């Protein structure tokens, strides 16, 4: 007589109760420790209602294998008096025909695809369903527990991010497309995380980082092709892609994608992650503090590179959760760092106060923001001369995107003190005395913009200020290299060769202009310029040397739209972009996207503009999902390519009327 006819899961009320709705309203996604509602409608009349309530139980499965040491299964009755902290179901309403059971699971849950049985007592098990069980940052509980909304919101449910790219001096945001909510992400998330065969230790959201780092890494590595082929769609096609082998392909040169592909699976599972820029990042040292760099007598470098590297910038995966197996007091935010492998997970004060120990990647992480370059001339005889070079910093402007907005955080003082603090200080002669336990009358001043106008042009200043008694014949030697954002040298654009002559304790400024139109041959797309100074006088055997980091500017792409728009009306766009170069700008191509906003994407083709004109391209769109959507525009033609800019709207729904 207590026959069951059918099991609602109630998707829709669920996940948008659960933070779940952009997953789906069908699918029951809900987050552990957090109660969820089922509907159970009963064949029949139900008469009795206690007698019925203790002839029947639930089970809760995961897995292949469930079992009750892995807490893969969970036997819980239907009652008042089940514990709310774990596994329980309690009837809140109750029709004759129909029960509404609230249904609890513990805050350290494990993670994944769950079934959901009925046993009634002497009677054969009844599947009700299946739900997804994700990590909860809203409950006070929970391991990935988030003491803000406003933060939740941006670093669980914003799938609109932006990754900063360029140089220190020249940061870029990118528009980027996690898409952790779009509809496989999470059954891709998860079949990944299958390879990993310690399902008890899934509800701990540092053995699921460290697990999903390492194996995205190793995707990484296996699928990113040696170097159109830089237009990126955000995470979800790259996922795709690396975990099928179907679709377009990554190339080297955006390898630092892998930050951000992470940090989408971790925020379709429930872990709140940001992707982190590091600019001027010392990568391949090994821990140590120093980079070598090599230079020949005309300031450029002749080899691609060696292995330990000034990087232009590099990514990074920050997830938030405690440490509960770490000394207290290193909960927050942890930096994703595989090592080409196995990930770990490291407490980011752990690499700003130098606890080198604390976790075995600490002291990487920890050189890759503290390392000093020396810089050396090679010579032509084959002597390799140590240079009187500038101070080139590392770890500069750690940015990464601000909360509840579209603008750039820097977060530099997380991973380091002051330079010439006493606090540096401190951390320095630490662990410089850990590491030894364990184991000139020129002056030369380089100026330059932080940026160089595509096909444009640029004013560079060198100030030579001879401290000797003798006036002093020197070479002065200038080079434009274009480096990949790796580090790795991409091509020798430029040279120049003074020779000047100094009057004693006379200060000297020559001006240079740096043009596109003198360069041997054009950047590579997405290179950087690398600007060098090399003064040599008469046969004092030290060269003064300075470097700088120059970035390419491109036209900017202008998108004027209204502030806030209704749902299902009509809202225009104007793309404005006026050529600054010195060549028409034929092939144009404009595409514009985003979620809420347009289906997919949209390419139209636009008329050559001639230098000195402005292209005024004028979309018409209809948002038809409410909320704070994002358009994304991307221009493409023969002069640049992948030109993106992006903004920001806010669809509110009609008014309400009859």
């Amino acid at each position: 007589a207590l026959g069951i006819k059918s099991c609602d899961f109630q998707a829709a009320r669920n996940n948008e109760e659960h933070h779940t709705k952009a997953l789906s309203s069908r699918r029951l996604f809900v987050r552990r420790g957090q109660p969820f509602t089922i509907i159970l409608y009963f064949r029949a009349p139900v008469r009795a209602f206690l007698p019925a309530l203790k002839k029947v139980a639930l089970t809760a499965q995961t897995g292949e294998q469930p079992s009750k040491i892995n807490r893969t299964q969970a036997t819980f009755p239907i009652s008042s008096l089940g514990d709310r902290k774990w596994w329980s179901a309690v009837v809140e309403e109750r029709d004759a025909q129909s029960w509404t059971i609230s249904v609890t699971t513990p805050a350290d849950a494990v993670i994944g695809h769950y079934s959901l049985l009925l046993q009634v007592s002497g009677r054969k098990q009844l599947l009700l369903g299946q739900f997804t069980l994700l990590f909860n940052p809203w409950n006070r509980e929970d391991a990935v527990f988030l003491k803000n909304e406003a933060q939740r919101m941006e670093y669980l449910l914003n799938q609109n991010g932006l990754i900063y790219l360029g140089t220190a001096d020249c940061i870029q945001a990118e528009s980027w497309d996690f898409g952790q909510f779009e509809g496989d992400v999470i059954d891709l998330s998860l079949r990944l995380l299958s390879k990993d065969k310690q399902v008890e230790k899934w509800s701990q959201p540092v053995h699921v980082a460290r697990v999903l780092g390492a194996l995205l890494h190793f995707l990484k590595e296996q699928r990113v092709l040696p170097t159109l082929l830089n237009k990126r769609r955000g995470s979800v096609p790259i996922l795709r892609q690396w975990l099928t082998g179907r679709g377009r392909p990554v190339y080297d040169g955006q390898a630092w994608v892998l930050a951000a592909v992470a940090c989408t699976v971790l925020r379709c599972l429930g872990i709140p992650a940001r992707v982190v820029t590091t600019f001027a990042s010392a990568q391949g040292t090994g821990g140590r503090l120093l980079i070598d760099e090599y230079y020949n007598e005309e300031g450029l470098q002749n080899g691609e590179g060696q292995r330990g590297r000034i990087w232009i910038f590099q990514t990074s995966t920050e997830c938030w959760m405690t440490r509960p197996a770490l000394p207290q007091g290193y909960d927050g935010w942890q930096i994703l760092h595989p090592s080409a492998g196995s990930c770990d997970l490291v407490p980011v004060r752990a690499v700003k106060e130098g606890t080198l120990g604390l976790t075995p990647a600490v002291s990487d992480l920890f050189a890759a923001i503290n390392a000093s370059c020396v810089v050396w001339k090679c010579c032509e005889d084959g002597t390799l001369e140590l240079t009187d070079s500038n101070t080139k910093y590392v770890g500069n402007n750690i940015s990464t995107k601000g909360v509840g907005s579209d603008r750039c955080e820097d977060i530099t003082q997380n991973y380091k003190y002051p330079e010439g603090s006493l606090q540096e200080k401190e951390v320095l002669e630490r662990v410089e005395k850990e590491k030894m336990e364990r184991e000139s009358p020129l002056y030369l001043l380089l100026k330059a913009p932080s940026s160089l106008p595509l096909r444009g042009d640029a004013q560079i200043s060198v100030t030579l200020v001879n401290h000797s008694e003798q006036e002093k014949a020197v070479q002065l030697a200038i080079g434009v290299q274009a480096v990949h954002y790796n580090g790795v040298l991409a091509a020798k654009l430029w040279r120049k060769k003074l020779h000047l002559t100094l009057s004693a304790n006379l200060e000297k400024i020559i001006t240079i202009g740096l043009f596109f139109s003198n360069f041997e041959r054009n950047p590579p797309e997405n290179t950087f310029l690398r600007l060098t100074a090399m003064a040599t006088h008469s046969e004092s055997n030290l060269s003064c040397f300075a470097q700088e980091d120059i970035a390419i500017c491109r036209p900017h792409l202008a998108i004027k739209m209204p502030e806030k728009a209704e749902q299902y009306q009509p809202l225009t766009a104007s793309v404005s972009l006026q050529n600054s170069l010195d060549a028409p700008m034929e092939d144009c191509v404009i595409s514009i996207l985003g979620r809420g906003l347009i289906h997919r994407e949209r390419s139209y083709r636009f008329r050559s503009v001639w230098p000195e004109n402005t292209m005024c391209a004028k979309f018409q769109f209809t948002p038809t999902h409410v909320g704070l959507q994002r358009l994304t525009v991307e221009v493409d033609c023969n002069m640049f390519q992948n030109l993106t800019n992006y903004k920001s709207v806010t669809v509110v729904a009609p008014e309400l009327s009859a």
